[PDB]
């Protein structure tokens, strides 16, 4: 099993270590910026000296040694700095993204990829495009990341573990959320039991959902810097359902086809990943949360049309 | 932490085992039989040794060197083999189970006390009366396991992991178990919308129910000895929630005294266990839940008092 | 990938277990006798569920469930009873070991195969010579076994942990084992430092070394069963060198091939083991050393030349 | 089990999350930069979510919120950056462990304390004169991470695993540095018997003692940052021997009484840690491997007073 890893900063690194503790593969860390890789696999074979673990650490500057990769995680990109508009950040990983597709194709075309570079919904649209690729080889890692939030805010409100504290929540992050109470449930019992012997309020849900939508933005306002240590634990999660052909149930970026009213796009979904990917199925929405997911869905088509366009 | 395993049969051996791999503790290996838990305890060293952990385990014959244990598991018993029901056993198992509760009073009274013996609801019912330890630091290993069956069989069925199937089974083993639909998901969606997609029929669900209560018997019957990998990992995630207070939930044999119309037993329940104990909450059940509960509950009562009266 | 169990007895159950705790492969348990695999493989789906593993586990009698394997885990055989001799149980283990290599031959010739059965230096040797698989791709596991139950007994006496303590054990067991004092080291430092600081004596290590040759009697003695737990954790340990291609160094009966004066036998010896095998390596001994490990390498030669004709 | 990280930056982060993954306690994440440790702490309780881990996570500006910790990792510091000496700081991170110090000996006097700062051996030895903890009970993290680039590189040139890769290496980092080849092995041989059959020659085990003396210098090199992941797992390593009364066995910071002719001062070498502590033993060391260590020694006497000097 050979894991590339396509941006050898932040997210990458923990990706690696989280890979290597956990005995996924041997790792290809991959960046266009001569010595950071290297540096990061020292670190890294290192670190698995100490841990007792026994794969192969190549970091590298050449996009031919992803050669025949059965992983890629996509975190290359830049953070928007000031004075970068929103759509100078989607013109500069656009770009990117589309290179990365070109050289995926080129070097590693079995691969199964997932995307993780700002905005996701757009990125994971814009890698399809160029790739070349069958869209099930093709995910983007966001929705574990709103559930997560959700369920462990859920848990510490009823004061129990956050083990079995199990929701859906389609489309994307903050206001393209869309939390569905009907299908959240605590070790089985839904939501709306606790509800109702009021060991939560719906005004208490209310405000999980809130700090659900803005957790990105606040940790990036507290730590001066957006989250790792879950992206990284949420895209490791992926990686191993694909490669121990788990079919573990997702929300992630995945092609609809028809399902949800929603045809030829990437969008954050209902999903299982198996060795043949990342498969969406559609449940019942009521007319009201299927107004709201259309609504995201919209939204998503919209800026990666843009994004497109700004890409010449 | 000292972790203690009053019987050193395959369970509590296995036990041993996933406590080792886990780091949860210290262990002592008890069994009656001279030189059982000697040989185990030498064989979970070395074990120990080639996978790098470092935990004592003293292998003893003698009850008092559980002395200030802070996890009790007993499977100090015997087994069921085929052509026989849990309910046969009760008793000589509840004269062994009398022996170890006046053990555990005397050497380890702030124990957490995880009873495993079968019949499993009535011997947690004997274990109290003669331990009198406090109500919420006993309970019993049953429904864990059978929500393992349940889950496993209905994830295979939807082509699914089990890793976020969930389900409430409350009630005993077999005949005394209710297993709850509207209490089951699939990571958060209802079982019935899968029965809406038809993914799964109703009747697949009740033939899953009945693979379900037999399984412990078929397990007998195949492997002529019953079930100890499944029931040690329910024992080993129980003694988890103890240790690191993590409020996890399951359905296990505790105390109620009100929910759902139960008064002063203890049988298979919902509750969530932590460092103080396992403590019960009462979902509102349907009328026909709480009727199939009422039938298990009565029957659990019923055999109860008659492990009593042989008592 | 495919790991399949040829016996499905207390060790093969173990390596089970512990596969799928390493999350290491999809599992086929096989035994010849009805019904027992099948109740296992029950028991480890359960197992699975409540630990959260996703891996296949098929019991089966059918030996064609083997196909393409990637990992054949031999503990087909039977226990020596008091009135069947050495000769007898060479005799019908060595029956077993001749058709399993046949069968291997036929429907997994790609496996990488760990032979378990007693005696061990013998049923390595026997497989090799029936199955027509490449010497690389056969091993036997015996050397981890003593070498934890030495490094263990060392560690003890230093009052260290057991995790830095290393040391190369060459043969079989008992009488077979030729341990090497100048290759066993604590963190780096040789033993023999330890002796020079009097924390332990060269009389201490001689009876450290005649216990381990006896562990074997004394766990069967203590627990009226041979050990499992461990020799479970060292077949794993080999599985996981292989699969990962880690390149982990062991003693286990492996083919020499002009290594210490010997070739063309399956011996405990030192070797690797990664993606393409086990391959042994030859370390310079002293004289004394040498001829230590000829006597040995003369009596597998001998007892292996004795079980051919029995077969 | 309470864990407290004095410093929430890259390494005390690392560990933070390794604490989460082996299940070794509850953590506090301390720093004095308002919002970088609730931010983390944040990250870290998502991450759990994720991974199934349940332990609490608090995130804090106020230093009494160590109070009776178990354990203490001391990051709190600035680091060297490529063209600076370890030694180079060394006012700034002086004052910072003397303050650390007196919040230690008020607050959380039992924990068992690991120092991480930046001219290691120095700053443990400031923590000693400041908090009048038991020698015992205070150490420095260094020669677990130099022994982890020795072994990692012997294994690599010698094509094993480096899990039975084991050596005694005293002294510090860089020209501190003393690494015993007599007391390195492969699985119980001596590296000599490897030498003695042509498989690794004297001049590729110089090469590999000079590449592990320059190591942090290269990572800064490359990754432009220095290591983080090694260090954190060294740091685990450690408090997982404290907690669970390991008796493990590594050469770290330790207070030597008579030992290789030491006289009252911390510094890198051979002990053992159990839930008392830290422990030292003294092995036979040649004429030379003596005259090398207690120069190594004379250096952090020398830099240790001249430490004291700069933190009036
Ligand atoms: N999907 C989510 O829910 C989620 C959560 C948080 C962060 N993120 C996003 O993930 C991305 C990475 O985050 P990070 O903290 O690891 O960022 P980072 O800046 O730490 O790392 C990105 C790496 O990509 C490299 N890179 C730039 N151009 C490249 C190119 N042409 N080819 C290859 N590599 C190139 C950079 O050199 C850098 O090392 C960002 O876009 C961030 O917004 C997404
Ligand atoms: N193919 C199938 N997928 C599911 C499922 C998938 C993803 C989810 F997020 C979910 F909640 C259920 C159930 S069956
Ligand atoms: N005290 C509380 N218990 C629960 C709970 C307990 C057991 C269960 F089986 C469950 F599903 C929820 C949720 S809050
Ligand atoms: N095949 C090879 N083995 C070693 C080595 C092997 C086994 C041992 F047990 C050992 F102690 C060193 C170095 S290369
Ligand atoms: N008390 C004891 N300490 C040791 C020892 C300690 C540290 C080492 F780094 C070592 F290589 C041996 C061996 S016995
Ligand atoms: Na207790």
């Amino acid at each position: 099993t050979k894991i590339a890893l396509i941006g050898s900063g932040q997210i990458g690194a923990i990706v690696g270590e989280l890979c290597l503790l956990e005995n996924l593969g041997d790792l290809i860390l991959y960046d266009v910026v001569p010595g950071i890789p290297q540096g990061k696999a020292l670190d890294l074979k290192h670190f698995s000296t100490i841990l007792g673990v026994n794969r192969n650490i190549l970091g590298t500057n050449q996009i031919e040694d992803i050669k025949d990769a059965d992983i890629i995680v996509i975190t290359a990109g830049v953070q928007r700095k000031e004075g970068m508009t929103r759509e100078d950040l989607i013109g500069v990983n656009g770009k990117i993204m589309k290179s990365v597709a070109e050289s995926v194709k080129l070097h590693c075309s079995k691969a199964f990829v997932i995307c993780v570079s700002n905005p996701l919904d757009i990125m994971v649209n814009v890698f399809h495009k160029f790739s070349n690729l069958p869209h099930e080889k093709i995910c983007g890692m966001a929705g574990i990341l709103d559930t997560s939030r959700y369920c462990s805010l859920i848990a510490d409100k009823l004061k129990v573990s956050a083990e079995d504290v199990n929701a859906v929540i389609l489309g994307g992050h903050g206001d393209l959320m869309v939390p569905l109470q009907r299908y959240t449930s605590v070790n089985g019992v839904p939501l709306s039991e606790f509800v109702k012997k009021n060991m939560i309020s719906q005004n208490e849900i209310q405000e999980i959902i809130q700090k659900t939508r803005n957790m990105g933005a606040e940790i990036i306002k507290l730590a001066k810097a957006s989250a790792a240590f879950a992206p990284a634990a949420a895209i490791t999660k992926m990686i191993k359902s694909y490669l121990y052909n788990e079919n573990n149930l997702f929300t992630c970026a995945v092609y609809l086809n028809g399902h949800y009213n929603c045809s030829n796009l990437f969008v954050g979904s209902t999903a299982k990943i198996n060795n043949k990917g990342a498969h969406p199925v559609e449940f019942p929405l009521t007319k009201e949360e299927q107004d709201l997911y259309t609504e995201s869905i919209a939204s998503v088509q919209s800026n990666t049309q843009k994004a497109f366009d700004l890409i010449k």
